[PDB]
């Protein structure tokens, strides 16, 4: 398979990249040194992550040693919630920007559909726990938004964790002026999310797949959860094309055209997930794993479900 899909901005977007929530700030310039050297030209970064500014020290230094040039890498970051009013939207950008060593990022999104309070807190609770939102809407974010690719800072604007509604919401804005390019959600054979891809896809949206091995890491994890990597199903498709089993949940999205971020700090892993351009799932073992849904997800969060724009249900 061809490495990069078209965005509906023109540029081309690297349908494998590396995933860096949990990466420990410590790990993650070794791993996106790494992971560069092996070839991965795509980074799926974000401010609530706490690390951009060690992921730039890896990607300053790879283009700094001339193994890769600044156009050939795609570099993700998303707005933080407590940062979607109109005045802080601009600077929030500007400090993934400094932090990652970059001029621009190649697409900027929407972290999440909900604004939360400013201020120093990435979740504002009240005193019974429940986020503090901000008024803010959807559209007027993304204004703010558009303005960032009309200011240079980034070539791409896109969404995350938007539902069709919101997406819709989105196409419909008066005085629209630039589509989302891409719509960043969670996907994997135990929530494959086949009404909102074909929606997406179906406007020229291109969708990326977060927690593609379900997120065996995620600190919420119990013992009880259903483990993608551990299933005696996706273990014996894994066998029979003589792959591992995260390799075959990395193939699989892409062969329905999406973009999938994995995330590894681990060096054989995170070249042992880049090795899925030589192989190919049948149309059977698709719907195969398809067939695995049960709409379970890793990303939800219990304090943010009374925002009226919480995505989920
Ligand atoms: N937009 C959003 O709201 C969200 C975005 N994301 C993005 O998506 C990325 C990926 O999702 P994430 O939730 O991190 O989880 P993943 O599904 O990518 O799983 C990561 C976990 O899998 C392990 N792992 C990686 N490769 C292998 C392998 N080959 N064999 C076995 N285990 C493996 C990692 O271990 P180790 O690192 O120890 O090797 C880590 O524990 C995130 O890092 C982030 O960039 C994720 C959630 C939400
Ligand atoms: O969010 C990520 O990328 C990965 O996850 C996170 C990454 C962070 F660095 C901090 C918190 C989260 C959480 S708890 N995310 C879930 C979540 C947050 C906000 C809303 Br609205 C709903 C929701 F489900």
């Amino acid at each position: 398979m061809a490495s990069r899909i078209l965005l509906n901005n023109g540029a081309k977007m690297p349908i494998l990249g590396l995933g860096t929530w949990k990466s420990p700030p410590g790990q993650v310039t070794e791993a996106v040194k790494v992971a560069i050297d092996v070839g991965y030209r795509h980074i799926d970064c974000a401010h609530v992550y706490q690390n951009e500014n060690e992921v730039g020290v890896a990607i300053q230094e790879k283009l700094r040693e001339q193994v890769v040039k600044r156009e050939e890498l795609f570099i993700v970051s998303k707005l933080w919630c407590t940062y979607h009013e109109k005045g802080l939207v601009k600077g929030a950008c500007q400090k993934t920007l400094s932090d990652l060593k970059l001029d621009y990022l190649d697409l900027y999104l929407i972290h999440w559909p909900t604004g939360f309070k400013p201020g120093k807190e990435f979740f504002p609770l009240d005193e019974s726990g429940n986020v503090v939102p901000s008024d803010t809407n959807i559209l007027d974010t993304w204004a703010a938004m558009e303005e960032l690719v009309d200011e240079g800072l980034v070539k791409a604007i896109g969404i995350s964790n938007f539902n069709h509604l919101q997406v819709e919401m989105i196409l419909n804005k008066p005085g629209l002026k630039y589509k989302p390019a891409v719509n960043q959600i969670e996907c994997h054979p135990y929530l494959t999310q086949e009404k909102l891809i074909q929606y997406c896809q179906s406007k020229g949206i291109v969708v990326t797949a977060y927690s593609p091995l379900g997120s065996p890491d995620r600190p919420w994890a119990k013992p009880e959860d259903p483990s993608l990597l551990e299933d005696p199903r996706i273990k014996a498709i894994a066998a029979k094309h003589n792959k591992t089993t995260a390799q075959v949940l990395i193939r699989f999205p892409m062969q329905r055209n999406l973009v999938v971020i994995p995330k590894s700090v681990t060096p054989e892993r995170i070249a042992e997930n880049f090795k899925v351009f030589d192989f190919e799932l049948s149309s059977q073992d698709m719907t195969t794993l398809l067939s695995y849904n049960r709409n379970w997800r890793v990303c939800a969060l219990l304090s943010c479900t009374s925002h009226k724009d919480y995505p989920f249900h």
